[PDB]
């Protein structure tokens, strides 16, 4: 079997993605952000304290026919940006674009962080590393996509995010039709936990391509771009006025200039990031500085390919026994 979801960005910057999935006998539909760098599907609910929710739809398993308390389990989870959220946990029947797994955990938040909070259009996480990763104690909780891998056609999933505009995410087949020429795949590493991959290099604007070696991840749940010291300094320095700012928390530019692209590798293939995807916008409403979307890993400990990188390419995430990545020009 297939499934196949629209996903529709949060704002006018891209700063998120939203894909609606079904939950619960009744269906209760819910705006998830299908997370590819972490492996929890946790949501708001009627768990979740009252003052740490404003708008979210919430998840109500006392309205589901099929909902069970997985009695003992808790899950507590923390990003790398510091927001975090716990809870209990439920088992449910969860649908994506037609496809339905029974039984799949759906992490009940009871507590929430601010940042989760303000953001209304998410009513959570669909987290889509691998299940190695997962919070739930102590019992280890599968993701979707290992629970669905059985009964998906191919043990793949695709993101074909957009620019400004709405993606699609697809489960368990390649759509030929949505992507330009061949696609190149390339070894993951699961020793993290994550899509780890390793990028062949670099370019900036029609510049010369650097061949070298970038070990990072395919995070659809992270905005940014966040490169190694050395590569964002050579971005930015081809930008006139821009600056690595300390009170706004990284590069800024004057919002007048233009910006070029950047060009990553795989394998033998070239991805190119138009500059505009690179724009986030002015810092502050009227300000005539701009945020720069490539930003330093230096502060991370790993590096991030994130929406900038994935939404130029369409991605393959080949959960086959040995796993791949696959990114091709569309
Ligand atoms: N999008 C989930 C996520 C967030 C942060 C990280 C970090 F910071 F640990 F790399 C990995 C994955």
């Amino acid at each position: 079997s297939t499934g196949s979801a629209t996903t529709t960005p949060i704002d006018s910057l891209d700063d998120a993605y939203i894909t609606p999935v079904q939950i619960g006998t009744p269906a209760q539909t819910l705006n998830l952000d299908f997370d590819t760098g972490s492996s929890d599907l946790w949501v708001f609910s009627s768990e979740t304290t009252a003052s740490e929710v404003d708008g979210q739809t919430i998840y109500t398993p006392s309205k589901s026919t099929t909902a069970k308390l997985l009695s003992g389990a808790t899950w507590s989870i923390s990003y790398g940006d510091g927001s975090s959220s716990s809870g209990d946990v439920y088992t449910d029947t969860v649908s994506v674009g037609g496809l339905t797994v029974t039984g799949q955990a759906v992490e009940s938040a009871k507590k929430v962080s601010s940042s989760f909070t303000e953001d209304s259009t998410i009513d959570g996480l669909l987290g889509l590393a691998f299940s190695t990763l997962n919070t739930v104690s102590p019992t280890q909780q599968k993701t979707f996509f290992d629970n669905a891998k059985a009964s998906l056609d191919s043990p793949v999933f695709t993101a074909d995010l957009g620019y400004h505009a709405p993606g699609t995410y697809n489960f368990g087949f390649i759509d030929t039709t949505a992507y330009t020429g061949s696609i190149t795949y390339t070894a993951v590493s699961t020793k993290q936990g994550f899509w780890e991959w390793t990028s062949t290099g670099y370019a900036v604007g029609s510049g010369t391509f650097k061949s070298t070696s970038i070990d990072g991840i395919a995070d659809t749940g992270t905005t940014l771009l966040y490169l190694p010291a050395t590569v964002v300094s050579a971005y930015w320095a081809q930008v006139s006025g821009a600056k690595s700012s300390s009170s706004v928390g990284g590069y800024v530019f004057p919002c007048s200039a233009t910006l070029p692209s950047f060009t990553f590798g795989v394998g033998s293939a070239r991805i190119v990031i138009p500059g505009d995807y690179i724009d986030f916008g002015p810092i502050s409403t009227g300000s005539s500085s701009c945020f720069g979307g490539i930003q330093s890993s230096a502060g991370i400990g790993i590096n991030i390919f994130g929406d900038v990188a994935l939404k130029a390419a369409f991605v393959v995430f080949n959960g086959a026994t040995t796993p791949t990545l696959g990114f091709a020009s569309k």
